[PDB]
């Protein structure tokens, strides 16, 4: 008989397989926050139609608990809308928040608040934000609200729905405490990469979300995404991938610091799939003309594809109910397990 | 208390990272035996001197509980001999066995019965067999016992040590049940590959070991190795790798079927490290103009290196004490955790 968590924080590292996670044990200063986890599981990520998943179907597995087609956003294999964990949270009086380092309309965040036939429908997804039950969000994507092809002003619709919107910077908690709902759109498209000076946006915004959503003793659900780990993978760019996931691990530390002190919070860390076939290979040394040989003393990261892969993905869980997440299961069971441990009305 | 295993079976898949494990979920008929595990942990595999380990230091970490230099067999970083789990087991009146699909003198099994400064000293390692307390072994490597530089007949010496030796085939248990010690040397060098018709030697030999060592109600320790998964990795040969790890997963099923019925047996499955950067990438198609694009509906396994990599490696544990093996830790803690749960003393 497991404990029942009041709050849940789901952290998603997009495109991080176990090799990507492992990089933090060789390329980060200090010990990775990954090490705080005891309860570990594995998820199989295939979609309803494809052995190799995309971010949309992979994230909809988590948010809605079904296998669906690549590119689907909160819809079933037949394109019908399906009830999400955010919509369940709202109906159980749970405050909800979403954070990402991509545009907020990108596939991962979108899967938690919208329902669309295709991830490419980003202006539609932005409009869906206005009819969602989200109480908090932070990410990029200002363009999809204020520079649309349909020239509509969705910002104004957002505010007309009780959202306080900031497009300048993240503020402290006291700045927004009196607000009913809070949205941060801090970039036209994607937030800056770590290498271009994003700094600790992800941890800070996650921390902000926790404070805001736990106002007045309220239970909360947060999804925070380290979005750009995936983009380093596609680019086969090791320093990009590594800096992005180091930042993600920082965010884990933030969620865990709150959970350990709160004692009523379940923290789940996982990924939607792996990308690039990132590998912590031996550093390649030279010499005159044997030319190229392997030196096992050090690591020289390599890649084998420009796209995703179907490896199983690690799941990490800490807090009340975390035991439910061990063993091996389908990605969509994440949803059903969250629902199980929280005991929320379906 | 909960709980003390009487017996331990350690199954080592040489060179299998999570991606290699994952192939069993796409390329094997039926559900992988991997799915039987609930308790899962992760190990860091770096040696005492190298970020990227080899099979010798990697296995010595398991067998002797210390970090050591690449190529070391049952010796510490300063090259001094250290007590292995097989020796400790003997001291505690525990029967012992080693099974491998490579030569029985190869790095992995050797680290469990021999002590040598370098893994390449295989004729010395075969001779070390004569001074170990091993009760049972099965594998290849007949050459290292009978066609040696020193022209000695090591089988003669073993037979003096109460070994019965079979160089013809795996037999029924009734053929060996009255032997005091049993050794199978079923190939001159490595056992045949699955593709060349090795069949279920690995499962069969493990079953034989269990039945033989649990004679007279004795407790036992067994290490069985899926030795050739690694060679598949080095060769960047996908069918070779996958067929070898599917065989390994059959061995898992064999061990678990016994353990579940026995109720007093701890089964640990892990790997020494990953090799080849094996990746379950999307199938690559060619458009007669630009050629390469991805088809996410199917998998096309790819590789990115010819050597090992430093990814964290999954640990699976079932049975009494299995909870001790979760979380993230150094590879050499495998030794200490086994001792802790078995209460095998020094
Ligand atoms: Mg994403
Ligand atoms: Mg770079
Ligand atoms: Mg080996
Ligand atoms: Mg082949
Ligand atoms: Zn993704
Ligand atoms: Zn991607
Ligand atoms: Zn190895
Ligand atoms: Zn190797």
């Amino acid at each position: 008989q497991l404990k029942t968590p009041k709050n849940v924080i789901l952290l998603i590292s997009d495109g991080a397989g176990l090799s990507q996670i492992s990089s933090t044990f060789y390329f980060k200063s200090g010990t990775p926050n990954y090490t705080q986890f005891k309860n570990i599981g594995l998820i199989k990520t295939s979609s309803s139609r494809e052995d190799v998943t995309d971010s949309a179907s992979g994230a909809t597995a988590f948010s809605c608990g079904i296998k669906t087609y690549n590119a689907a956003i909160g819809v079933a294999d037949d394109s019908t809308a399906v009830k999400s964990i955010v919509e369940i949270a709202a109906l159980n009086n749970i405050k909800t928040g979403v954070v990402a380092t991509s545009s907020i309309t990108e596939a991962t965040p979108a899967s938690f608040y919208a329902h669309a036939l295709n991830r490419g429908l980003e202006e539609e997804i932005a409009m869906d934000m206005t009819e969602s039950d989200l109480d908090f969000f932070a990410g990029g994507g200002l363009n999809y609200f204020t520079k649309r092809k349909d020239k509509k002003d969705v910002l104004a619709i957002l505010k007309g729905n009780q959202f306080t919107i900031n497009t300048t910077a993240l503020t402290d908690f006291s700045s927004i405490a009196s607000n009913r709902k809070m949205g941060f759109l801090l970039a036209d498209e994607a937030m800056p990469t770590m290498e271009k000076g994003r700094g600790n946006f992800l941890s800070a915004a996650t921390d902000l979300a926790i404070q805001f959503l736990s106002k007045d003793n309220s239970a909360f659900f947060i999804m925070s995404e380290g979005s750009q780990i995936d983009w380093g993978g596609h680019a086969n760019n090791a320093s990009y991938l590594i800096s992005e996931i180091n930042d993600f691990d920082d965010a884990i530390g933030t969620a865990l610091a709150f959970a350990k002190k709160d004692g009523n919070t379940l923290v789940i860390v996982t990924s939607d799939h792996e990308t690039g076939g990132f590998t912590l290979a031996a550093k390649k040394n030279k010499r005159e003309d044997g030319s190229e040989y392997s030196d096992y003393t050090e690591i020289g990261p390599t890649f084998s594809t420009g796209g995703h892969s179907a490896t199983l993905i690690p799941v990490f869980a800490y807090g009340p109910g975390s035991e439910e997440f061990i063993g091996i299961y389908e990605n969509n069971e994440i949803f059903h397990k969250i629902l199980k441990v929280t005991k929320w009305n379906q």
